[PDB]
């Protein structure tokens, strides 16, 4: 990621989901 704002653009290009944050896991995915 960079910030938040590319967890917003991942599992919305894979599945059909929204926004995220970005953790020092990975990226949440919210719908």
């Amino acid at each position: 990621c960079t910030t938040s704002k590319e967890c917003w653009s991942v599992c919305q290009r894979l599945h059909n989901t929204s926004k995220g944050w970005c953790d020092h896991r990975g990226c949440i995915c919210e719908s």
